[PDB]
């Protein structure tokens, strides 16, 4: 039956309703009952603020208009306005102090994800006050999780007036029947019945969403926490940049405020920061989510020392030369993280911060070659593995779906030691043909990183583990110096390759590091706990970064 | 003989020279003439400054080494520092104060401009302080001036060290007698001077251009002022945003601050801002540089209805929201004037400020058909010459490089009238075959236009004129409001299609409307005078985006 859910922004998706600002402020100021509502409303439909809501005029041209009905009102009633009384004042406050009503957010989420088409329909205006971003960035954050949003003043027609309701209807593309909708206002709600909508009377949230759940059958209240906002691929910008004749960056680009450039591990894509993007751009960054070099739509040239890190550092600066931007905050993981320390080392000016998931900072050791030190370590013998060019190609790129299936797995879910590779003759010589699927990707997720990697295959990727020596010998030039920009390591408790332990000697070299641990997570952090690694980026960007 | 220029940045293209306020501080603070300059060289090659200049300590752990120096200094010397002396404060206010030397920078660039290899040789620093920023923008504004930057600290050699300079030749792949190098510091000289390389001592500006004019044999000195300058397509970050199935809008993104949305006319492209994009981004805005519905890199679908303004601005709206931008601030020239006025209008929340170039505000008469208010101005007959699908994209495609030598011409030049162009039988009917080029553009600047146009040819650009009734009809739902907002326009003086008379009513729908007006300046506004559209487009922003 249902297939379709509309909700109202004030009082419904957004509280405490800007409406509600007549009642209070009345209250606060002592003045007759009424007063502000009844100069709101005067006129009725041909009153200021039906023009208003109509598109007619302007919120500022309105302004002056309502001031005027107050003292109407006023007059009548017999009483005077307090010195200093203000429409601007009231309303700028109201509008700010309304914010997104989480849970009726999260319901419409929900019956999204269950096949409805959502719409908010609302009555309002088209602001121009020196404050209106305020109101512009809360329509930008609910509209994203709707089909449509119907305005009065773009449409020139205004809740109760029958025409928005067959407006509606026409844009849902639904018979009434199938429609629910939800306002905190009685009389909008009338129409839709009329016309045999299910209508919801909102008062309290917890009891529309449960007249909601009971009318759609679907569960509502209660529910578990939900995964952060993710990205879908073709709805983003995407931004190239050549920092040299055969080699082009690509990445992803959301956002406003402080640049901050994500930096992905191997065998990755921009789209492992799919979680965090949405929520970092909401936290007032301007994130540059890259396709490293080797990976997506960025070049991948063949020969080896393209892939040092001296070389994917300097094309890293070159990249923000061309994008004009003389810092960025650069946040790495895994290989990614590897880049970020050196870019803080060599290129300090250009890094406003840095921040690293995994991989630790540990200083070169002049002793003793890299290769022995990689030898020392049980569980990097995969990295041995991967040093013969053409042959971790082979197994990696033998079948792609079965490849990012087996490493992409959470904590408790693995089908990989990372135990004597080389032995074994492979990464996955005693893994399964056909792998379950992880808790923590879908089949579509599965298939965006198996189509990425059928550009340019695993060569560029591989290529990034086989310059140790000629990293180590660039990383020895910097033994002399300390990391004293502002840094944030993040470890993963069950990480068995890059353990958290690994990091307990950074402060001797990053005095001031900041820290965050994630419990129970595996190696792939940003898909394994993206709430957990949003919240402790965006509250060490906010002091640190900011 | 000479190929190539090499300054250093010290003293020579950067001013005051930060070596210099060891001097300003003794004399200041009344200490020993020289204990700071003393302290400063302590150590020679193994001292701190020299670890610090070769990248082997970042500035701030140079800075109680210095500290401790000055100690050692004033106590030989038997005085004592000042209470609150302090080396970091003493260096930031320098570092700070240090600005581009813009008479030897515009050498240099001219001198690239005739041919030679340019490069800037320094001793300098890792610089990891707070205040990092200021030196990053510095450096990044001027290092896009030359082929090669080279720095002590990412070489690890330093001036005078013989192997500096032969590390330079072999970047400049140039025999030293090819090379003049200029330096402040004599003994930075000698090592290029006994390699043969001619080598200038700069101390005034003036005069060491004046050897360096004698000696390249190129006029450097009171030269007449250059253009600002220019985007290299090749160099430039490219984004696209899918706004909806078939329509993908292509711009160019330069710099970091408020976004600023760059909106071009008929039959334009987002290169005619080529001379505004690099210096409204090192103003300190986030530039973005649109491809328009129809042109360039964007999608251009043959149906007219897709150009009305309604459906453009709607599209712009969509690619904020994409690329997570609450609002921009809309500049626009000719249709792309029009439109931004008509963001202001319907999407005051998206709209942070809005300024137009040559297109006047004037409200829809909602008593004349617009075909008739155009049939009344003779000068708008090419408008009537260009509804007739088919006819004006014939001639304007027939040989695109005649078509925008044509059009793109200053004030002084022109080749069109546009005059009576129905009867004429179209725009080039009494124009040459081959145009002179005009002094506003250069032959491949031209071809750069008559490349973009290859794609997609003139359908969807005339399409933007063949919708005069359904933007009137929509244009006149806006009758009642005004535009409230920050408010620029700019008039063309020698504009003869929009002229700035048009524009004369405009505060009665925009009162606190600002002003520019350029003289001498025809229809092509950015490209016809470039210096005068930036600097009245800077102030703006600063004044009113800020
Ligand atoms: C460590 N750099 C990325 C990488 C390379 C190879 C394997 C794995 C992996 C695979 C499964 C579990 N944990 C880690 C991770
Ligand atoms: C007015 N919209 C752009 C346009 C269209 C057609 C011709 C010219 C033009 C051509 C020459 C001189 N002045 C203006 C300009
Ligand atoms: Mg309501
Ligand atoms: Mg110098």
């Amino acid at each position: 039956t249902l297939r379709a859910a509309v909700f109202d922004l004030d009082g419904v998706l957004a509280l405490p309703a800007v409406f509600g600002v007549l009642g209070r402020t009345e209250e606060a100021l002592a003045l007759p009952r009424g007063l502000l509502n009844d100069a709101f409303q005067k006129g009725g439909p041909e009153g200021a603020t039906t023009r208003l809501m109509k598109g007619e005029i302007t919120l500022s041209q309105w302004i002056p208009l309502m001031e005027e009905n107050c003292r109407k009102c006023s007059e009548t009633a017999k009483v005077c306005l307090p010195k200093n009384f203000s429409i601007k004042e009231i309303f700028d406050k109201a509008i700010s102090a309304r914010k997104i009503n989480r849970p009726m957010l999260q319901a419409a989420l929900m019956l999204r994800k269950k096949g409805f088409t959502t719409a908010i329909l609302t009555n309002t205006w088209l602001d121009d006050r020196a404050e209106r971003d305020g109101l512009a960035q809360l329509m930008c954050e609910l509209k994203m999780h709707f089909d449509f949003l119907i305005e009065s003043c773009q449409v020139g027609m205004v809740k109760p007036e029958p025409q928005i309701y067959k407006f509606l209807l026409d844009t849902l593309k639904a018979s009434p029947s199938e429609v629910v909708f939800l306002d905190d206002i009685g009389a909008n709600l009338k129409p839709a019945r009329d016309l045999g909508m299910v209508t919801i009377l909102v008062q309290d949230t917890d009891t529309a969403l449960k007249e909601l759940e009971k009318v759609t059958g679907i569960q509502l209240l209660n529910t578990p926490a939900p995964l952060p906002t993710s990205c879908n691929p073709s709805d983003m910008s995407h931004g190239y940049v050549t920092v040299k004749p055969r080699v082009r960056l690509h990445f992803v680009e959301l956002g406003s405020g402080p640049a901050v450039c994500l930096c992905h591990g191997f065998p990755e894509s921009w789209y492992s920061w799919r979680y965090q993007i949405p929520a970092l751009a909401q936290a007032g960054y301007r994130v540059l989510a890259m396709d490293m070099k080797g990976y997506g739509e960025s070049s991948a040239p063949p020969e080896i020392e393209e892939y040092c890190m001296e070389v994917l550092c300097k094309e890293m600066v070159t990249f923000l030369d061309k994008l004009g931007l003389s810092q960025a905050v650069f946040i790495g993981h895994d290989w990614g993280g590897m880049l970020v320390w050196y870019m803080a080392l060599f290129y300090p000016e250009r890094v406003r911060a840095v921040a690293s998931l995994n991989t630790p900072f540990i200083p070169a050791n002049p002793n003793m070659s890299p290769l022995e030190s990689i030898k020392a370590n049980p569980v990097f013998d995969y990295q041995l593995y991967f040093q013969e060019p053409g042959v971790a190609e082979a197994e990696l790129e033998q079948n792609l779906s079965r490849t990012f299936k087996s490493l992409f797995r959470a904590s408790d879910e693995s089908v990989l030691s990372m135990h004597k590779v080389c032995e074994a003759g492979g990464l996955f010589v005693n893994s399964p043909e056909e792998p379950s699927l992880s808790r923590m990707v879908t089949e579509e997720e599965i298939q965006f990183y198996v189509q990425q990697f059928k550009k340019s295959g695993f060569r560029g990727p591989l290529n990034w583990y086989r310059n140790m020596e000629r990293n180590w010998k660039w990383a020895c030039k910097s033994l002399g110096r300390k990391i004293l920009i502002p840094a944030l390591m993040v470890t993963a408790e069950k990480d068995f390759v890059l353990v958290p332990q690994m990091s307990q000697h950074m402060e001797d070299w990053i005095p001031h590091l900041k820290r965050g641990h994630i419990e129970d997570c595996g190696h792939w952090t940003q898909m394994d706990k993206p709430t957990e690694v949003n919240q402790i980026l965006i509250k060490w960007l906010d002091s640190d970064a900011r």
